Formats: C-alpha cells, structure tokens, sequence
C-alpha cells in the first residue's frame, strides 16, 4: 500500500462512512489501486465500499464503437464486483450534479477517484469539490509510477524521462494485493439501448448504407483483455521489436482499447512481460512503448494546460512552423475529405479505412496519417483540431492522453527534435511515401483496406 500513489484534493469531515469510489478511467476490478485504496480505507471506518460510474452527456461526441466497447465491459464489470459483494451504481448526467447528490443521498464518508490529466476530468472534479463536504481523494491507478512522482515538471524528451521512470521502477513495480470482499439506477442494458438510438444518425456508413465499423476485432471486457495480453506474450512478443513498424503484419499487442478504458492494468502487462523469456531487443522495445511513451503522455497532459493547442509546442517548432505558415501548400483538404479518405495519397486514406473499419489504426501509419494532415492544412492550428477530431471520433483508444501527446509528437514535434528544414512543415520530422515504401509493403497495406 504505497502512500505516494494517493493524492488529497479536498479535506473535510467524514460522514456516515460508506466509501464511494468514483470510477472514471480504470474500468476494471482486478489490479486497480483506486479500487484497492477505496477498499483500503473501508475497514478503518468499519464501513462498506461502493462503486459509482457516471455516463456523462459527452458520449454523443463519440461513436457507437466506443460507447458499445465501454458499456459491454461495464456489463462484465458489474458481475465481477457483485461476486466481491461490491455494489456498483451507474448514474447518467453531469458528474458535478450526480456525484454531489449521490454523496448526500447515500451519506457517503469518503470519496475516491482515479487519476486522469484530461481537461474534462478537471472540469468534473472542480464542480464536485464545490458541492461536497466529505474528504476527496484521487489515486493514480493508470501509471506504474504516479504521474506526480515520476516527474515534477514537463519533460521535453524521452531521454530526460527514461532514467527518472526506471529509477522509481523498483519501488512501484510490485504485485497487486487481492481485493478483499465486503463483510456483508435501474438497468445497464436499457441505458445502452437508448444511447445507440441517439448515436444512430451519426453512424459511419459506406456507399450502400453498409456500416463501416467492424466490431469483431476487439472483444471488450476485462476477461478479453487478459487473453489479448496472453496471446501477445506467447505469440507476438518475440518478433515485436523487428516487426513493430510493419503495418502489414499483426505483431502489435492490440492492448490500447483496453488500456484506454482501464479494462486492464498496464502494471499487470509490465509484470507478465518482464517475467516472459523473449528476445531482449523486443522486450526493451515493448517496455519503452508501454512505460516511457505511454506515461510521458500523462506527464505531457498533466503539466501542460494547453496540451491540445499550438501553445504547448516546443519553442523551436513554433518558430519553424510560424516561418513556414505562409508557404504555399501542395494541397488542402477540409474535414469531410479527410474523414471520408478522399486524398490523392493512396497510403493516407488506406490508413483512414483501417481507422474507420477496425477502429484502431496501426502505430506506424498513425505517424504518417497525422503528419500528412499538417501538410494538407491551412495552418498548424487547423491541422491540430482536424487530427484531434478524427482521432477522438473513430479511434477505440482515442480521447486519451496518449492521443494528444501522439498528435503533438507528429504535428508539433513534442518529445522530438528538429530535423532537416523543409517547406510548409519546417523542421518537423518528415515522413515520405517513398520512405514508407522502403520500410514495408505499402501495396499490401493498401489492398487490405480498399
Ligand atoms: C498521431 C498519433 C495519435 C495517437 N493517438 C492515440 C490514441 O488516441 N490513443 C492511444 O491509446 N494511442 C494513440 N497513439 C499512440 C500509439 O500509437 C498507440 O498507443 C498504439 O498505436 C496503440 O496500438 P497498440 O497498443 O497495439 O501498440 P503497441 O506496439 O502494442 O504499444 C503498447 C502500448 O504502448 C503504448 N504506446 C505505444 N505507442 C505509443 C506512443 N507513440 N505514445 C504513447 N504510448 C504508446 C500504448 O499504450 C500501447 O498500448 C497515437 C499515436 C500517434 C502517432
């Protein structure tokens, strides 16, 4: 029970005592520090622990692919907490109004939530703090090392973040204790049914009204995430290092949709991967992606209020892009062309079809996809929102600190360094279609997504 994993955001007087855990980001029962810590305070007060989830009004800003994935895993989650004598309540509405009412109605004693550096979470926390008098606590249940503990400021390079993270690995890379059960708001399927009816008009469709999304690639839920983790270690971890940059090969862990929704703990993945015997290069490469690059995204969003804006770019990148803002662009595409994949480049939209159909673009093509948006945009700011809009609308792992950090990496050179000067893009790292052809079978990738 490491105390550096928990932060106090509001102090007050404890009420009746029924610890309420406001699940937001980590939607799992196993390997949850916030759930464990909420249980960790329960016995000291001789009171039970409850779980509350909020179905916010912002779900209409996304698609059915993400709403279905979250709700189906929640359905499996509800059964899991019931086996541990933990009741879970699902509230629909603004968290500020619902959580404040629930705390007063249930006479809650202590409130616990999981950490998320996104702006919308800080928006919800602000309203809840002004509407409650019980103590408010938050726990970083998403990062191996707590975000405030890994670094106390913004890190502008991975080389400056890796030694800090690895130095704190021995203290925080530990095994999860078992979740002790308790000593002793109408339906979830109904709220799913009415939700999709509201998102039906905005469903992505093909020419013949055939829906574009294919939901058989990633089964949601805590159970399915474990099998994905087990399959990756047994079959794909050995060749991960050599084939990670090949979109034509399915050699990735495919863990981001579960990681984003908190359906599986990243710490659990690190634990099993570390024990696994594989190629040392592949293990190091995967550990770099899930430890350094994933958690530096939390660092980027936590220490930059404008993480989704041009203001958070490095100084060299802002001046370079500002100097090339007046450069004539080869082509300009609006949001409709980018969304429908109607660009002259056949590689770019081929990634878009993969994003539209499967809901998870390949890691290598996602770099090319976002950088071409900067090339074909009227301004870097326009490319920022165009990339953010498409990413947060169609990616299953979207609306995540990994997304905004990754977009900032591709467009603004965040966590990168200056490269050869070029028109339009300035000193931002360049990715050419010819360069892609020398790295992997572009034609095979294009044919698979037509
Ligand atoms: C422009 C752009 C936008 C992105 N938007 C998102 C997003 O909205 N949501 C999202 O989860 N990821 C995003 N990524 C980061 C990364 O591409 C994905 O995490 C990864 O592609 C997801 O598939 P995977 O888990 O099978 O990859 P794996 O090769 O299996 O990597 C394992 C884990 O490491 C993490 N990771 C891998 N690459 C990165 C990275 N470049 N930055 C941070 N963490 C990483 C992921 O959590 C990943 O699950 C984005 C990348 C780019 C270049």
């Amino acid at each position: 029970m490491n105390p550096k994993r928990i932060r106090a955001l509001k102090s007050g007087k404890q009420g009746d005592g029924p610890v309420v855990y406001w699940m937001s980001r980590d939607q799992r029962a196993e390997d949850n520090w916030a759930l464990l810590f909420s249980r960790a305070i329960a016995k000291e007060a001789n009171v039970p622990v409850v779980v509350v989830f909020c179905l916010t009004d912002e779900f209409l800003e996304a698609g059915i692919r993400q709403y279905e994935f979250m709700l189906k895993g929640l359905q499996e989650l509800e059964v899991s907490l019931s086996r541990k004598k933990i009741p879970s309540f699902f509230l629909r509405g603004d968290p500020g109004e619902k959580i404040s009412r629930f705390v007063k109605d249930y006479n809650a004693g202590t409130l616990v939530t999981d950490f998320s550096p996104l702006r919308i979470k800080n928006q919800w926390i602000e309203k809840v703090i002004s509407g409650i008098s019980i103590p408010f606590f938050e726990v970083d249940a998403h990062n191996v090392v707590p975000c405030w503990e890994a670094s106390q400021k913004h890190e502008y390079a991975a080389h400056t973040f890796r030694p800090k993270l690895y130095a704190l690995l021995p203290e925080f890379l530990e095994e999860f204790p078992e979740l002790e059960p308790n000593s002793v708001v109408e339906t979830l399927s109904d709220v799913l049914e009415t939700g999709v009816k509201a998102l039906l008009p905005e469903r992505a469709l093909l020419k013949n009204k055939d829906p574009l999304f294919e939901p058989w690639h990633f089964e949601p839920g805590e159970k399915a995430a474990k099998k994905v983790m087990e399959s990756f270690i047994a079959d794909r971890l050995d060749s991960y290092g050599a084939l990670r940059n090949d979109p034509t090969k399915n050699m990735l862990s495919n863990l981001s949709p579960y990681l984003h929704f908190g359906q599986i703990s990243s710490q659990r993945v690190v634990l099993e991967v570390e024990k696994a015997e594989s190629n040392p290069g592949s293990k190091k490469a995967f550990l770099d992606e899930i430890l350094i690059w994933k958690e530096i995204s939390d660092n980027f969003c936590y220490y930059n209020p404008g993480y989704d804006g041009f203001e958070s770019f490095p100084s060299w990148a802002k001046e370079s892009l500002n100097a090339h803002r007046n450069d004539v662009r080869s082509h300009i595409y609006t949001l409709e062309e980018f969304e429908a994949g109607k660009t002259h480049d056949p590689l770019w939209n081929a990634s878009q079809m993969e994003l539209l159909s499967t809901g998870k673009m390949h890691g290598y093509t996602r770099m090319y996809w976002a950088k071409k948006i900067l090339e074909w945009s009227e301004s870097p700011e326009k490319a920022l929102e165009i990339a953010i809009c498409l990413n947060d609308r169609y990616e299953l792992d979207g609306r995540d600190p990994n997304g905004y950090a990754g977009i900032a990496w591709s467009i603004g050179g965040v966590h990168d360094r200056a490269w050869g000067e070029r028109e339009v893009t300035g000193k931002i790292r360049y990715m050419s279609y010819e360069g892609c052809k020398r790295k992997f079978d572009v034609k095979l990738y294009i044919e698979k997504y037509s």
